[PDB]
């Protein structure tokens, strides 16, 4: 294995076939993902998004950013809740963390519990985001990583499979990146995650890759070693 | 004014004109109206559903009842967020209670500095339900209702404009109630509330009365003391 | 064994035998009763009241029925308290959980920290009711039934053996039932529990049993398969 | 007047005419105790008791202290409330803090909190003692009385009028002091309060009055300048 | 008056004279300078550092980063609390916001509560940073400002009076620059402030000044409109 | 051995050898000495102080002295999660609990939780003294003494090998005692510990041992059965 502990970036998108809302096959479907990654015998952390339920304020009448972040990070935490419920219908022991502390649904945010549900070979999810408005979750996928000492980020990017010259939904020239610096990131000014899960990622030396986990073997390849996907470092 | 002080429960589906989501002209209309009730100087506290978000464990892959209840709380106070912006949006001065205690996005619920809010003249929305599962916000209408001493329970029903011999929606033939005892709804098992929460209201002599919020004139209606939709009691 | 997880409801009565307080050989003679039935191998959770402590906003000057019911819940937690420490006493295991969050003196009602709790062969007693006034321990003990997975409601009504036509402490000419609906009780006008608590256990199909927990062999019985006191279904 | 703001300690047994329980002619009375207190213009906080409802380990079976303890702090919290709702009654602004935090129920203790409402001439009522065991609520008085700069704490001691040379309700030939050293107290080993509130107030030089609050005069006398009791100093 | 509102990020070394810990004539004279820039009606929120009491993992032995970002993070609550005496003793109405909860020390971060405090013409004091590891008060500087609506980030550095070239106390020959854009500082790898609240605001196009608070009159300076430090925008 | 379970209070001053501060090779000698006495198979709790860090009110500016003592509190933790990294590293399994709760940082004071740490063979070390100004670090090691069942109190006494008739460091012909009551401490005036934690543990008769900590063996001595330092009792 290259990797014996690493976080995986989910869309909340992965949730669902239909855009919107929550559905079993979607998410029994990215379980199924998610243990093929487990049964490699790897330390598995998980952040997940939530815009198969929440998009902005844009939805809302008068909102401010800030309520509007706090309304994301209340679905991160129902996909995650949901996720669980998926993982556990394998058998997979799956615990749930929320930076929200929400005592009646799930643990709080505890760093020396999550550590000790990775040593006992559990999936830690993360819901809630960091807790802050102004990040999306690829920043609470950095800072997690960060915290329990993942040797990776993996971001599994809706409908990509590595970061791209451009948007490569917007531009069909767009062409793919093998490997990129993190500064390379921020110069091209690429759109492909938030720049400070960049920074944070660049202050630690700490990899991501960007890459499609409903390719069959991709999640499984990084993990044992294989290039797929786009490296940033 | 007949009433002083009422309860306003209101579906998660008033949120949306397309089945799901948060959507800004819905929100903003149900705003407008809930405006009319308060422009009437009653005094006014809201419980908000989650239909539009979240529609129970149909949803999810080996999920309890207890886990689906509780996302649907996270998804009421979702709504509770997204109405209260609509509102202060207006000029309408709404505060945001939550039975799950979540720092950083509302207070908690406490009774009172509910009651203070509602003698200063804001209006009290409730997210969360009551905080335990095996509930709809039927019961946490009653509940709240009970807790801030409203004088009567404003049950704004998707879709019918009272109770029925039948769901109107399928049996074409249904005929409407002016009145009904909370055993006549219990015994003729009409499917219009939670039973729990017609035993609450029957406990406490508690009237209820089922309306249609989006026919012009019935909230604000009710509140001058019209005879609108159906009186449980 | 016909049952296999049960909760049991229990007067704050139980913990004296002069009206007021709690008594050490009246709490020690519950907690044999309660090893007799964990002796059989049955999953157990417990519901306490707190009658032998306080009997509401009679006691008060101006006081709120809400908050008579908070100082009660404080009250069903020093019960809790109490008998946790007669069950150990005998070597049961025993673990407290309460509606209201007290970090120091117990840990708060967590569904699946209970549902471990139970499966690792200890009692846990719920204190606090539902941590929402407007309901009795009744209640509280329905909810928690139902949250934990218990089969049936053991109602330990104080002196009394089951359900009577009438209040048998009014009325010496009072008739006990063997069975009952859920529908009979309340047209019948029966006080022997919180309507809202037959309600709760109406809509799931959750039966109740109302018996008298000083009579030898009376809950072992239950637990077993005997027809003991009146059957709610 | 001789002191602008005091700690009054109260005992449980105040709330009641027959030993146990919260009954509510006696918390009217002592309520217009506290109110006469009030009227002086003093700014008040109070420390209450719990020995009208609990006493100790011996009413529990196989019972620690610290549990007892926890259960007693329970029961000031219970008597915190009836008495607030006491003084409510007569319309003295009150307030409630509690050492235990129950958000519910009653404010967390906090001590901007507390002063802001002393300064604002509403009285605290202190509830939970200090949220140890191992303390009575004597040593809550005092270290409340620290906490909010008072001046004096007042100790009003069931059954007595001041320190005697022995307990007097075992040795009628006991006489009374009108002054002694903190020393004194416990170099003669007499038992009217915690030595731990003792020589918390010996360390700050904080006085001592005990004193009888149900002789007419006595208490508004304290607050005036008169000599009252025993002066612990 | 160019700024409205605006953020003021301070080291903890200011708050000493002798590089570690809190003295009371270097905490006044900074509270001077805060006091002389809210007497210009500048609404005045402010983030504190740590560094006169911590410096990281080279002071433990065995200890991770994240475990001394939360040393770091109580000991910025330990600042911002001097800091509210010593303004608090000039007169100025302040309060602290702490990013960990501990209620009775300070009220935790509410964005709600916050925006009400400054509308008060209140100072409010963030301590605790982020709540996150591997987050720098510089970055709870960015996500603070942006949290209350702050028009700029005036980011007081130690001993230094805008950006420049190279580090300065280390460099004689760099050269200060009186404007930079947010890429600019990036890629020139300058270490001013953490890259990750670079890109924060960047993200938002929140300005940053980076200038000398004991440069008597800048801060003042900058408040009023004149030009004083670096501008990164 | 002849204690199977003890309290052993430290002084912050044993984390640096500087006076101030948190310093690595301290802390490491400060964890062998502990390790050793947890080689005994002793059951064993700490209690840290603050004086490396923070001495009080008077390094604030117009700072109550209950402000100070939260300020100090927080010291406490600091050092406690110092001294956890320290024992961790040498492989002795440890726990932090802190009385104020900081979920992130430690887990809470819970007597419960703690008496099952020490009953698998773990170091608790308590921070946060009490949770209450005006109570000191000695204080705090008497009582965590009587919740957790320790059979004695260690005063590691920071440059001193026992009591004194005198301030050692003040008077080189004040002469040491081998054993002493809780009341002749109190009478002499003597200044070894809080006169407060004296009286507490007079009340429950638990004996103190002053000592030195870095007199090599002394510590374990006491645990084995010698005469080392000075009991009070
Ligand atoms: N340079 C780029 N390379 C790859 N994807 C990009 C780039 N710029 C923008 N994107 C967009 O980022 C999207 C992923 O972001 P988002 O929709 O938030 O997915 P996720 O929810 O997985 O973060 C891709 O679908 C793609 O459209
Ligand atoms: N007897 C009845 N009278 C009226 N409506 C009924 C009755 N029985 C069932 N219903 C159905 O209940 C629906 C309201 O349930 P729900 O979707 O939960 O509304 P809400 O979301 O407002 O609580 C109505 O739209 C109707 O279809
Ligand atoms: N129909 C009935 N059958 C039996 N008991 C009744 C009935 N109606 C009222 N009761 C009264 O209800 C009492 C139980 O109420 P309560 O004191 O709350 O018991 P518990 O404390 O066990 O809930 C019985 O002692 C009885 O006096
Ligand atoms: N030396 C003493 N002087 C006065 N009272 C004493 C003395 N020693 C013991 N006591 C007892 O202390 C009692 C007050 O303590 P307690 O019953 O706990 O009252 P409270 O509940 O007000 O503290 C008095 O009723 C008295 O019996
Ligand atoms: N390019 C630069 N321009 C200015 N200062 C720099 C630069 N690079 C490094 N520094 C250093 O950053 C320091 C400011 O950071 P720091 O000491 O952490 O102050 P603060 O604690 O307020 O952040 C300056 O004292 C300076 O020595
Ligand atoms: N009678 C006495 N015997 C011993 N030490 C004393 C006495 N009186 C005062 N002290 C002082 O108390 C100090 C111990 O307290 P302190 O410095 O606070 O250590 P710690 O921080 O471990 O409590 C000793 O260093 C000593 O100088
Ligand atoms: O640290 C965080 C994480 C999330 N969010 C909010 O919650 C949403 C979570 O959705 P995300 O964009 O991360 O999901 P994805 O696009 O991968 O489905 C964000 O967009 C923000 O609105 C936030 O404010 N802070
Ligand atoms: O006290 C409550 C309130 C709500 N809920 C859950 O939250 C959902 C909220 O949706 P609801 O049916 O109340 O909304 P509506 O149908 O009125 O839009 C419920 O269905 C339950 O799953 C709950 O368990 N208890
Ligand atoms: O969910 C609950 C449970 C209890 N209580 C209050 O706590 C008391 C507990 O006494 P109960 O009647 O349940 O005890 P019992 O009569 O069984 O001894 C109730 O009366 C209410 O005042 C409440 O408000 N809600
Ligand atoms: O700081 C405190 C205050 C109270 N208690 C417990 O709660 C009871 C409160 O009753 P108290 O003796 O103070 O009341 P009084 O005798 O004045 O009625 C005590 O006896 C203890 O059991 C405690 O453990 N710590
Ligand atoms: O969001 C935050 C803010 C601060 N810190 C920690 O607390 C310290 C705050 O002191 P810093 O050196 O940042 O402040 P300065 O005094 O240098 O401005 C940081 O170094 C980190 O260790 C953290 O972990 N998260
Ligand atoms: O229960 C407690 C324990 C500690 N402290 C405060 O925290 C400091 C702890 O440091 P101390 O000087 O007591 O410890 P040392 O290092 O001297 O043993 C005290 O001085 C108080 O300011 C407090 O307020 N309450
Ligand atoms: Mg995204
Ligand atoms: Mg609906
Ligand atoms: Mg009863
Ligand atoms: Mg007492």
């Amino acid at each position: 294995m290259k990797y014996k502990r690493v976080l995986l970036k989910l869309s909340g998108e992965f949730l669902t076939r239909n855009g919107f809302g929550i559905e079993p096959e979607a998410t029994q479907a990215l379980a199924r993902e998610i243990k093929a990654a487990y049964d490699t015998g790897v330390q598995l952390a998980i952040v997940i998004g939530a815009g198969n339920l929440w998009r902005g304020a844009r939805q809302g009448v008068g909102m401010d950013r800030a309520t509007a972040d706090y309304i994301g990070m209340l679905a991160t935490i129902m996909n995650a809740l949901a996720l669980q419920d998926a993982l556990e219908s394998l058998g997979v022991p799956t615990r749930v963390q929320t930076a929200l502390t929400i005592t009646q649904v799930a643990e709080p945010y505890i760093r020396r519990r999550a550590l000790r549900h990775l040593e006992k070979e559990r999936i830690v999810i993360f819901g809630g985001g960091t807790g802050n408005p102004f990040f999306s979750t690829d920043t609470a996928a950095a800072l997690r990583a960060l915290e329990v000492g993942a040797e990776v980020v993996l971001m599994a990017k809706n409908k990509v499979d590595g970061v791209y010259s451009d948007d490569p939904r917007k531009n069909p020239e767009a062409v793919r990146f093998d490997e990129l610096t993190y500064l390379e990131v921020l110069n091209r000014g690429l759109q492909v995650m938030d720049t400070t899960a960049i920074t944070l990622c660049m202050e630690a030396g700490l990899p991501i890759v960007v890459f499609d986990i409903f390719k069959p073997g991709a999640l499984v390849g990084i993990i044992q070693g294989e290039k797929v996907g786009t490296l940033i470092h």
